[PDB]
């Protein structure tokens, strides 16, 4: 019933998150100079290191807001290939379903936390 804790439990699935080879492409913005239509297509970039630096700044709330965006991620990855079988958006397909494996407990037990403290 902590309801700081998400905050430290995202950190450190953040931590795995960088470990990961497939999450290589989405730690920095997109170069201009090698995908010059990338914001023709994608209105709100979203990265991991913006992710982590927003978490850090004491910037989110709720792990909901974090999932947001992470999930912002993903769904730039999807609007921005060309093909479902491009290999950054394959790889973007594997590191959410890492996500959301290990994100349902940190949103479970924080809504619980929550609604204990109302109880
Ligand atoms: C082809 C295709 C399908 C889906 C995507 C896609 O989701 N992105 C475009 C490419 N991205 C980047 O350039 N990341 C920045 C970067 C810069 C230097 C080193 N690592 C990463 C990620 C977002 O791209």
């Amino acid at each position: 019933y902590d309801i700081q804790a998400w905050k430290k439990q995202c950190e450190e699935l953040l931590n795995l998150i960088f470990q990961c080879e497939d999450s290589e492409p989405f730690r920095q913005p997109v170069d201009l100079l090698e995908y010059p239509d990338y914001r023709d297509i994608i209105d709100t970039p979203m990265d991991f290191a913006t992710v982590r630096e927003t978490l850090e700044a004491g910037n989110y709330e709720s792990p909901m807001e974090l999932c947001k965006d992470v999930r912002l991620i993903f769904s730039n990855s999807k609007a921005y290939t060309p093909s479902k079988r491009s290999r950054i958006y394959s790889m973007s397909l594997r590191l959410s379903a890492f996500f959301e494996e290990h994100i349902s407990s940190v949103l479970s037990d924080y809504k619980s936390a929550l609604r204990f403290h109302k109880r």
